[PDB]
């Protein structure tokens, strides 16, 4: 199975802002709904529950508590690696889209990386780990918007 | 200027039926919506009578014809060189986005291209183009969808 990652960060590296992502985009969205698009996510628990179960995409979502879902669309593991054992009996993709901690962690499980780097620096008290140089860059493309961004792929060499 | 080039070919390469792409794989259109957003597109007359002057995109758009168009995000040139050196004085990008004959003419002069590739083989009177040697796939994803289809991005 494999495991790709798409985030959107700030140019100071925040993702995040309480519950809140601190910006507002316009077109950012559109490559995050097309790249998971019938996709297997796998988030944590907060972002979760500031997303929502959205329509055509099957989530797994990791919790250390009880802590459930309440839909049959989302199947909730107690860690990560029985997240993926039992996405790989499902899939052989899934897509990690957040949570800065899902991040942190599943970071040197990826392959694939789908980074959208916003043109702001805002306030925030979660940030996207560094990348690291097991990754480079082989796909990038600029968008001009209300906020401009650049989404780029990096692949694991 | 960069150019890029996005299409979506069924299995067998067909992309156009009479005036119609001959399919529907639900999603797929989302991948094109992406990588157009704010963007420059170019396209075919043809193709650009079947499409929509959707939103948030400039369209240079080529004819051999006195045809015109009322939309003020629509430039018209008479030929491809023309479009092309005059793209460039306005914009950094721009995204050949199709006509077959458009796709033919200006794959060239491509250095990246969006390839997703339909699964079906249905009957068509226009074909994709063979993709040059000198193009390597640098990223793939696979969707299923009612119709499945494979993105793939290729860099010269
Ligand atoms: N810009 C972006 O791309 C983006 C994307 C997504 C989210 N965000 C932002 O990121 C922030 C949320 O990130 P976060 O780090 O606070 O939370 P998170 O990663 O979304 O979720 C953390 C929770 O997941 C569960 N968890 C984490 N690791 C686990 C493990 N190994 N095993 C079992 N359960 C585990 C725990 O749930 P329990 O507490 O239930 O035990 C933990 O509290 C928000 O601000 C959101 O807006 C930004
Ligand atoms: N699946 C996909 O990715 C996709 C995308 C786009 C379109 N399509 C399909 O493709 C089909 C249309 O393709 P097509 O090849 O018939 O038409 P097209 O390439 O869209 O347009 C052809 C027209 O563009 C103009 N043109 C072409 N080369 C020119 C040049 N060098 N200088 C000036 N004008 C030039 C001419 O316009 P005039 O006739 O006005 O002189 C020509 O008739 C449709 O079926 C559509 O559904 C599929
Ligand atoms: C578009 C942001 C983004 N970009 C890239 N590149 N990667 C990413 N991971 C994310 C993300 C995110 C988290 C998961 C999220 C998403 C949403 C949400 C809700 C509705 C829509 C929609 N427009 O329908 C879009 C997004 C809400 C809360 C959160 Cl916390
Ligand atoms: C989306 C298919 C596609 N995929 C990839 N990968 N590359 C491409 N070039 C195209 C294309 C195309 C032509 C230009 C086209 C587009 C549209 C159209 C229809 C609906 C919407 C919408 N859903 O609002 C947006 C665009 C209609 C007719 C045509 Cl003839």
């Amino acid at each position: 199975m494999k495991v790709s990652l798409m985030a959107a960060k700030a140019k100071n590296g925040v993702i995040g802002c309480g519950p809140h992502i601190p910006w507002s985009a316009k077109g950012e969205q559109l490559l995050f709904k097309a790249l998971t698009y019938n996709q297997w996510l796998l988030v944590g628990r907060k972002t979760f529950e500031s997303m929502g179960a959205l329509p055509n995409r099957k989530y797994a979502v990791v919790t250390r508590s009880a802590w459930t879902a309440d839909n049959d669309n989302v199947i909730v593991f107690p860690s990560i690696e029985e997240a993926m054992y039992g996405l790989a009996e499902l899939t052989d993709h899934v897509i990690v889209s957040g949570g800065g901690e899902i991040y942190r962690e599943t970071l040197p499980m990826a392959s694939t990386l789908h980074i959208s780097t916003i043109d702001i620096e805002p306030e925030g008290d979660v940030f996207f780990p560094n990348i690291p140089n097991t990754f480079e860059v082989v796909f990038e493309q600029h968008f001009s918007s209300n906020i401009n961004y650049c989404y780029q792929i990096w692949q694991k060499g």
